[PDB]
């Protein structure tokens, strides 16, 4: 019962603070961006969509906190709705970070082949593609997610009724599409950005390099701890390890803590991609004056 009590005494407050801070940060980013009368640049649009995704993901948190505390008490319909929202927004966030990195790489590395004389380079096509792909990936949540009434704990939670092979397949898709592909795209793009910036000439390059390194390190540190534990759980399930109660409890608590840390990244997104740029701070100041 150690894992259950730890969840009870630790998830409510953490998710409450995440909810407050995410609603106050990503909402502020969204408002600052939507306050713009003129056009919005490519990275501005991607940041807007990222802010919306993070807002929804944090919005669904308190229901999950209640789930951890006592039990699901909203029926299966809200189980399905919340799960779909969660997965859609998580995948959207990952792919939007990858798209932001690719846009930065295109603008800085291939700087002389994409030059434009101050037009709006509309990028809504990729945003629609991202959202459609996220819906396609979340379909299984729409299909399977239900609220089983456990006869072992007498509880009632939002869990999948997949077959075991299905659970492993969904875990593998999570790992591949949410972590590995975004991480590789980010790594390539930002390594090339650094390679270009080290051989550039200016005084603004230093902050750019530091920001790039911080962004990559933040993503890696925040998300690796959870995906590594997910890989350990896959290894256990496929027979690569021996099951026991103590290991089960360790895995459960580790998953809880690592997931908390991971959603802390969607909490921190405003502090890295939005508030550090002079453009966004100027827009924020203008808005607050208004
Ligand atoms: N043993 C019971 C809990 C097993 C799931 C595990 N729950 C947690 O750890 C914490 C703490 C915790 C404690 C005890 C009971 C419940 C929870 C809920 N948690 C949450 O925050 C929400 C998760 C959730 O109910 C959910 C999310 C999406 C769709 C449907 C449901 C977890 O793995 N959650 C994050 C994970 C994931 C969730 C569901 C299915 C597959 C994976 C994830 C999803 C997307 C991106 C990254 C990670």
């Amino acid at each position: 019962d150690f894992s259950l009590n730890f969840d009870r005494a630790f998830l409510p407050a953490l998710y409450s603070l995440l909810f407050l801070l995410g609603l106050l940060g990503n909402g502020a980013v969204a408002a600052v961006l939507l306050s713009r009368r003129t056009a919005l640049s490519s990275t501005d649009t991607f940041l807007l969509h990222l802010a919306v995704a993070d807002t929804l993901l944090v919005l669904t948190l308190p229901l999950w906190a209640v789930d951890a505390a006592v039990q699901w008490v909203f029926g299966s319909g809200l189980c399905k709705v919340a799960g779909a929202l969660f997965n859609i927004n998580f995948y959207a966030g990952a792919l939007l970070l990858a798209c932001i990195s690719f846009d930065r790489y295109l603008n800085i590395v291939h700087a002389t082949q994409l030059y434009r004389r101050g037009p709006p380079a509309r990028v809504t096509l990729t945003c629609l593609a991202v959202w459609g792909l996220c819906l396609l990936f979340a379909l299984p949540d729409f299909i399977f997610l239900s609220a089983h009434h456990d006869e072992r704990l007498n509880a009632t939670h939002c869990q999948y009724n997949f077959p075991q092979v299905g659970r492993t397949a969904l875990r593998v898709l999570q790992l591949v599409a949410g972590f590995l592909l975004p991480l590789l795209v980010m790594a390539y793009c930002y390594a090339h950005i650094l390679a270009v910036l080290l051989v550039s000439r200016g005084q603004r390059r230093l902050r750019a390099m530091r920001l790039v390194v911080v962004v990559v390190v933040a993503f890696a540190l925040c998300w690796t701890p959870y995906h590594l534990v997910v890989l350990v759980d896959i290894l256990m399930d496929l027979g690569a390890l021996a099951r026991n109660c103590g290991r089960e409890s360790r895995v459960d608590v580790a998953k809880s803590v690592t997931s908390g840390l991971g959603y802390m990244h969607c909490c921190l997104n405003p502090l890295l991609y939005a508030f550090v740029g002079v453009k966004f701070r100027e827009r924020m100041w203008m808005l607050l004056l208004r």
